[PDB]
């Protein structure tokens, strides 16, 4: 009966008890403790680590891991709606938060042994323990080696725009290890302190200025038998942990987009052109109309395929269909509304001008999800 321009299709009602809660908690922190710091902290690449156990303490990391192990066992619904809240204030926030969870408590929780996933996984769910993920190097073509050596492995190679690295307790690095006949990525769990590993930080990034980022640089750093993760070989490591990531990216992305739609939407209000508010321009409408639907589209989708992960039905291809989709409609949004302001960064609506940059790299982390549904959908590999 009534209409509400700012949830056309109403997701609030599509939603559980359980996940709304979760939804106005994760709502209630990033506009309590992460909008005050985001204007200075991207202005000036401000490194907050205090922020990990402000997460961790709400039960924000690692959403979906078992209360067994520190997690709040959430289900996937819920994990996508915090990403939402928190990328809606930045998305370097949002990525702080989604590598401590698919990055680092996800391959431990799926292929760690149980002495792992007791040892590093309840700090990493506080935020006690800060994780990082070492995959780029400056996939299966890395360089990272790990040697069999008394007692374990001898760790050499170089990992690239690691975010976390330089405030990270928790490393888990994938490097490849040919033993029998088979050389094979594996992953390997390191701490700060360990010899032969170190953690500069990178300076001087164009977006998510709000996120510390760094290297992880091996030189024949020792890792212990028991900090090898046991279960998993190959692609199958990692390709986990980017799906598992891909999904709260995809609702990320269109928190952001939300963001700077509700900015465009409010400065055609306070703005006036010819002796009208700019919202009375029938191109204008055209854009905010073209914002809205995209978005509420967009929502849809993640919030069914989350639905579908929670109960065993989604094959891995959805997930690059919501990722593409989500990640390509937020920075046309953002895009739209920088194309609508005339002034030059002094003003809040240039809040809009660091979503952009942010998506600008988000967008970036070769359009392969294209072509993993190309091939999923003739059978034909153009990769
Ligand atoms: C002419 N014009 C219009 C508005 N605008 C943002 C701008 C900004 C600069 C340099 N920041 C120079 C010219 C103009």
């Amino acid at each position: 009966a009534t209409f509400h321009w700012d949830d056309p299709l109403l997701l609030d009602q599509q939603l559980a008890d359980d996940e709304r809660m979760v939804r106005d908690a994760a709502h209630a922190y990033a506009q309590g403790k992460l909008a005050p710091r985001v204007t200075e902290a991207f202005r000036h690449e401000t490194t907050d680590a205090a922020i990990f156990r402000e997460m961790g303490e709400i039960g924000l990391l690692g959403p979906t891991i078992p209360e067994q192990y520190g997690g709040p066992g959430l289900d996937y619904v819920s994990y996508g709606l915090i990403a939402r809240e928190v990328e809606r204030v930045d998305s370097g926030y949002r990525s702080m938060m989604s590598v401590q969870s698919s990055l680092v408590m996800v391959p431990i929780f799926e292929f760690g042994s149980d002495a792992q996933k007791e040892k590093y996984l309840p700090k990493l769910a506080t935020g006690e323990w800060i994780g990082c993920f070492g995959l780029t190097e400056p996939p299966g073509s890395m360089v990272t080696r790990a040697r069999k050596v008394p007692g374990g492995y001898s760790l050499s190679g170089s990992k690239m725009w690691i975010t976390n690295s330089p405030i990270a307790d928790v490393f888990v690095v994938w490097a490849k290890l040919d033993e029998d006949g088979r050389d094979e990525i594996r992953g390997f769990i390191l701490e700060k302190g360990c010899k032969g590993l170190s953690a500069p930080a990178i300076h001087g990034k164009v977006g998510l200025r709000a996120s510390i980022t760094g290297e992880i640089v091996l030189d024949e750093a020792f890792v212990p038998e028991e900090n090898i993760l046991p279960h998993v070989k190959g692609l199958r490591g990692p390709f986990t942990c980017l799906n598992s990531a891909r999904y709260g990216i995809a609702w990320g992305a269109l928190g952001a987009a939300e963001s700077c739609w509700h900015i465009a939407r409010q400065y055609v209000l306070d703005r006036k052109q010819f002796g009208r508010p700019l919202a009375a321009n029938q191109l204008i409408q055209k854009k905010l109309a073209d914002m809205q639907t995209e978005i509420t589209l967009g929502l849809q989708g993640v919030l069914r395929l989350g639905r579908m992960k929670d109960e065993g039905t989604a094959a891995v291809e959805i997930t690059s269909i919501m990722k593409r989709n989500s990640c390509g409609k937020a920075l046309d949004i953002a895009r739209l509304a920088r194309d609508m302001l005339g002034g030059n960064g002094i003003s809040d609506e240039f809040g809009v001008a660091r979503h952009l940059v942010n998506l600008e790299v988000v967008n970036t982390y070769h359009d392969i999800h294209a072509l993993i549904l190309g091939r999923a959908q003739t059978g034909i590999q153009a990769f």
